């Protein structure tokens, strides 16, 4: 909502490509161009800690490079074994021809007694 991370020009991403987005002190994101639409998840495969931005898109499915598990990039839901834990999904907006991913940070929670 408030936090947006500038990735690159929309024209800098060919369809079927992934860009990794690093966040100082937080988990990296993967931004995917599927044809003419943009999606984002956590970059880190929930199964065995691989970088999904080093994988292969097959339409709207990201194939993990380590064990060939896979996720739907739109839903974050597992699409191939051995993946069982869904990815966090992040909103992506193109603003003035530039790709931004939501920082979906400001997750804030106090000590309960
Ligand atoms: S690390 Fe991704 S499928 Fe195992
Ligand atoms: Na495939």
């Amino acid at each position: 909502n408030q936090i947006w991370l500038k990735v690159c020009a929309a024209s800098d991403m060919q369809p079927g490509t992934i860009r990794r987005v690093n966040r100082v002190g937080a988990a990296p994101l993967a931004v995917y161009r599927v044809g003419d639409q943009f999606y984002a998840t956590e970059d880190t495969c929930t199964h065995g800690i691989a970088s999904l931005s080093e994988g292969t898109l097959d339409g709207d499915v990201i194939e993990c490079p380590f064990h060939g598990g896979a996720f739907n990039v739109c839903t974050g839901m597992p699409a191939s074994s051995p993946c069982t834990v869904p990815l966090g999904v992040f909103e992506v907006e193109v603003k003035e021809g530039e790709v931004y991913v939501a920082g979906e940070k400001k997750l804030e929670h106090h000590h309960h007694h």
